[PDB]
C-alpha cells in the first residue's frame, strides 16, 4: 500500500512521529539524538518512505561526546574549535592566550577528551603578563602584597615628615596589547608646621621660612628678661600634620 | 694724795672699779657710751698726778655708724673693711664679690647718715651671667629661671633619641668668673633590633638602620598567604628600639 508502517529503530535517536503511526510515500523522517548524544556531522539523520511500503537505510549517526570545554579566564579555544560542539573521546582541541596572559612554552595549549566524556587536567600554559617595575617613591614607599603581575594591586605611602600627594594605590589592568599599571607613581609632599609663635619680650635665634619634621626654632629673651621654659621647640608630624613640641618660653622682667 | 673723781666726760664712761679715790699715778681709761666710737688719735685715759690732780682730757668720741652690714654680692674694699670709725657723712666703697659683676650705672658706695644708718643699698654688684647654653641637637635644654650664677639648667633628648652624658648643669664660679658645672649631652638615635625575617617571605627593600617611627613591610612569596600585620614600625621602649609587633607569617597553598 502507498503507505509506510513505523520508521527503523536507530540506537540512540528517537524520530519525529507527529502523533502518526503510518506514513504516505515520500515522507521524510528525522531522528534527534538522545540525552547524552550529539549526532556526527556528515551523516544522514533521516528516512524516507520508498516504494513497495520500504523506508530508505539509516546507519547510526549519534555519539557520545565531552561537554564544550570549560570557559578560562587565560585562555580561549583556537579555530575551529571554538565553533565545535562535537567532541567524542580522544577528540583534542587547543586553546591560544587570551590578554594578558602569554604562553609559558614548557606546557602544552591542549585538552583532550577522555573516556569518562571528561576533558583533560588542565595546566597553566597561558601565564598571567607582568606589570612594569613600578619603581620608586622619593620619600616614600611602594607596598608590594603579591607580585606585580596581571591583577595584582600595589600600594604607596610616604615617610614621616612628607605627605602624599597623587594615588594611594594602583593596580595591573590590561591595556589594549599589554598590561599596565592604572595609576602613576604619587607625591610625597614635605609637611610643614605652622609659623612658629612669637614671645613678649624675646625673639626667635634666626627664623627661618619654613619648618619641617624635627626642625627645631631657638629662642632668646631680650635685656633684662629672665628666660622661663625651654630653650627651643621642635616640629611634631602626626596624620600628616605638623604642631610644634610644647609651648614657646617665656621672657619675664624685670 | 690720792685722786678723787676723774672728770666728766661727755659720751664716754670711766671704768673706777668701784672705786672712788685712786693712788698718784693711777691710768683711768674711759669708753665711748652706745652709739659712739672714739677718735682715733685721741686720749682716752686720765693719770692721777701730784696735787691730787686729774690730767686732761677732751671729748674723744664721735657718734658713729655701725660696720657696714654684709652683703653676699660686694665686699669692702681696704682700707674700710679693718675699720669701726664710721662718723657722720663717712662714705665706704665696695668690690664684687665672686661671682657677681659691678653695674655700671650704680655706685658700689655707701654713706653714713646723720641718723647713724649707712644710705640705701642699690645693686651695683649684680651676679655675673654664664655663657648662653647652647643647643643640644635633637634634644632641649629647659632653663626654668634664667642662667645667672647659682642657676640650673636640665637637658632632654626627644623622642627617639637617648641622652649620654649630663641630665643637668649649675651656674658655678670658676676661678675668675662663672661657668656651667656640666657640659652638653649629647641626643644619638636609638636604633631598633633588625627587624626579624620570615619563613617564605621578604622584607620589601630592607635597610640598614631603623629608627623611631620607621616601618618594616613585609611580603610573602607566590604562593604563600600573609597571616598578621603586613608591616611593623619602630617603636621606642624607653630609652630601648622595639618593633611594634610580631611580622606576618607565610603560609603555604
Amino acid at each position: 500500500m502507498q503507505d509506510c508502517g513505523l520508521p527503523p529503530d536507530v540506537p540512540n535517536a528517537q524520530p519525529a512521529l507527529e502523533g502518526r503511526t503510518s506514513f504516505p510515500e515520500d515522507t521524510v523522517i528525522t531522528y534527534k539524538c538522545e540525552e547524552s548524544f550529539v549526532k556526527i556531522p556528515g551523516e544522514k539523520d533521516s528516512v524516507i518512505c520508498l516504494k513497495g511500503s520500504q523506508w530508505s537505510d539509516i546507519e547510526e549517526f549519534c555519539n557520545r561526546s565531552c561537554e564544550v570545554p570549560t570557559r578560562l579566564n587565560s585562555a580561549s579555544l583556537k579555530q575551529p574549535y571554538i565553533t565545535q560542539n562535537y567532541f567524542p573521546v580522544g577528540t583534542v582541541v587547543e586553546y591560544e592566550c587570551r590578554p594578558g596572559y602569554r604562553r609559558e612554552p614548557s606546557l602544552s595549549p591542549k585538552l583532550t577528551c577522555l573516556q569518562n566524556l571528561k576533558w583533560s587536567t588542565a595546566v597553566e600554559f597561558c601565564k598571567k603578563k607582568s606589570c612594569p617595575n613600578p619603581g620608586e617613591i622619593r620619600n616614600g614607599q611602594i607596598d608590594v602584597p603579591g607580585g606585580i603581575l596581571f591583577g595584582a594591586t600595589i600600594s604607596f605611602s610616604c615617610n614621616t615628615g612628607y605627605k602624599l600627594f597623587g594615588s594611594t594605590s594602583s593596580f595591573c589592568l590590561i591595556s589594549g596589547s599589554s598590561v599596565q599599571w592604572s595609576d602613576p607613581l604619587p607625591e610625597c609632599r614635605e609637611i610643614y608646621c605652622p609659623a612658629p609663635p612669637q614671645i613678649d619680650n624675646g625673639i626667635i635665634q634666626g627664623e627661618r621660612d619654613h619648618y619641617g619634621y624635627r626642625q627645631s626654632v631657638t629662642y632668646a629673651c631680650n635685656k633684662g628678661f629672665t628666660m622661663i621654659g625651654e630653650h627651643s621647640i621642635y616640629c611634631t608630624v602626626n596624620n600628616d600634620e605638623g604642631e610644634w613640641s610644647g609651648p614657646p618660653p617665656e621672657c619675664r622682667g624685670c
